[PDB]
């Protein structure tokens, strides 16, 4: 799986490779590369690494796999997605809001951003 | 170079390798690889293969890359970029509108999206 990481306070993105399985969270990647995404809980709780995911390859409107730690700290922000209806209707790709330390590396291709403040602020 | 083009109408992005040492527009590697971005005149003219440009690898902010033909289009349709200080400034990683058939396949990833309408319309 190919991740590039994005971050206002990174002049570069990285491109990382990072091997599918192993229940690796996308936080756990990003430590492992240096990629400072700001964490605390590590645990879906804080909402401190809340990242924006593009997927890069796959379904354009990937079906939803928010954990209900995810789908709590995104309510309390605003950052729940939208319908497949909704995000299929639009003409961008849409990006997902997720919890960094939520998200299972899989063998797919992603763009991640994050603001490098916590919370994704 | 990987590019992964993106458009309402692919149900799924599809991963394109743009292989070295060919030298390709942007519109060829899609036109080589069944990608249906609209063109026309395959010359900058008639804004037909607009698309919307993520820089995946490489720095963050693009030093803008558009030819004359690029600009008049752009600020035509209003998707001239904005400054850098600007762009530097926003919290999403700023994509860069272009036309694929202007813009010229170097040694970097690029998520590359484009409506299928003629224009990006
Ligand atoms: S660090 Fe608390 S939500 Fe991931
Ligand atoms: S095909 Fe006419 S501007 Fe590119």
């Amino acid at each position: 799986a190919t991740i590039y990481f994005s971050s206002p306070l990174m002049p570069h993105n990285k491109k990382v490779q990072a091997v599918a399985g192993k229940r690796s969270t996308l936080l756990g990647v990003a430590q492992e590369n240096g990629v400072k995404i700001p964490f605390e809980c590590q645990d879906g709780n804080c909402g401190s690494c809340l990242v924006k995911i593009t997927h890069l390859d796959g379904e354009r409107i990937k079906g939803m796999l928010l954990t209900d730690k995810e789908r709590n700290v995104l309510k309390s922000v605003g950052k729940l997605p939208k319908s497949e209806e909704e995000r299929a209707a639009v003409r961008d790709l849409p990006p997902t809001y997720r919890l960094a330390c939520q998200t299972i590396v899989t063998d797919e291709d992603l763009l991640v951003e994050f603001t490098g403040e916590p919370g994704g602020a």
